[PDB]
């Protein structure tokens, strides 16, 4: 009954474009690149009222992150950036947008056919992540 209602399940990377220079952009060094690189990280969305948690576990790290729409909050992301988190939705679109130290980047989810399709921008680098229902 939310308009994240499309975005709740367990979702599963199914695949991946650029995003090893995108982790690079974002400062992750070259042995946590390459480790992190080989993940198929998951992706447990749910909702309970107005609080939407996101679960992500993978070989890598596991993570879990509750949030209102639109209030900013303390994240430790996976590869250990302590952030300023802040999550909208747009016109369908999750954007979550992430600053630490001077710099942002933006992570955006969207519905595409029977995937979730997530953009991840830094500066001028940008990778798209593919997910389907586990
Ligand atoms: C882009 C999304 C939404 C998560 C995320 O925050 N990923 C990362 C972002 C920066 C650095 C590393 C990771 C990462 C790498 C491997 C495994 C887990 C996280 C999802 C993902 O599909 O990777
Ligand atoms: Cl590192
Ligand atoms: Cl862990």
């Amino acid at each position: 009954s939310h308009m994240c209602d499309a975005f709740v399940g367990t979702w599963k990377l199914v695949s991946s474009e650029n995003f090893d220079d995108y982790m690079k952009e974002v400062g992750v060094g070259f042995a946590t690149r390459k480790v992190a690189g080989m993940a198929k990280p998951n992706m447990i969305i749910s909702v309970n009222g107005d609080v939407i948690t996101i679960k992500s576990e993978s070989t890598f790290k596991n993570t879990e992150i509750s949030f209102i729409l639109g209030q900013e909050f303390d994240e430790v992301t996976a590869d250990d950036r302590k952030v300023k988190s802040t999550i909208t939705l747009d016109g369908g679109v999750l954007v979550h947008v992430q600053k630490w130290d001077g710099k942002s980047t933006t992570i955006k989810r969207k519905r595409e056919d029977d995937k979730l399709v997530v953009e991840c921008v830094m500066k001028g680098v940008t990778s798209t992540r593919v997910y389907e229902r586990a």
